[PDB]
């Protein structure tokens, strides 16, 4: 089991309603993309690193790093990326297996 | 329910064994700090940004109790011994939702 983590900042012109619609859409992909096992998102409330600007976190769960590729190329995901391409300003991506 | 997320890069001289001992020590705080409910960590394998190499997720009951962890004597000691290990970090606190 691997987590695909995204840390993101939206463009300034994007409204809160748009952001919530964006995340709803992303969460709803789980239903239609077999490789996606789970999605959670959240807004940062502490703002400990404002100079960096990142505001939101998204966690997508996969059975393996391998199967992330099946999600990346799935038509529903490609379409999601196309539709919302104007929304994001910058992001960090991480893939890891959570452990103790 | 809130997640206290740390994105971290270590100093270059820090060895892999040192990193694993660092995370072992951090994980073992859960037992000792009432506010800490759970911890996981992991190494990024994709390395697509460039930068940050490790992720730590600490689980809390609320944003308010994160402070109880921050000032807990076990956590203060942990920071005193190991803060020199890291080069830079990003911190995020959020309620994971659908």
């Amino acid at each position: 089991a691997v987590k695909h983590l995204i840390v993101l900042k939206f463009k300034d012109e994007i409204t809160e309603a748009q952001k919530e619609e964006f995340f709803k859409t992303w969460v709803n992909l789980v239903n239609i993309i077999p490789a996606m096992k789970d999605v959670y998102w959240g807004k940062d409330v502490t703002q400990k690193n404002k100079e960096e600007g990142y505001t939101h976190i998204v966690e997508v769960t996969f059975e393996s790093v391998e199967t992330i590729q099946d999600y990346i190329i799935h038509p529903a995901h490609v379409g999601f990326g196309d539709v919302y391409r104007s929304f994001w300003e910058k992001l960090l991506i991480f893939d890891y297996t959570p452990r103790k």
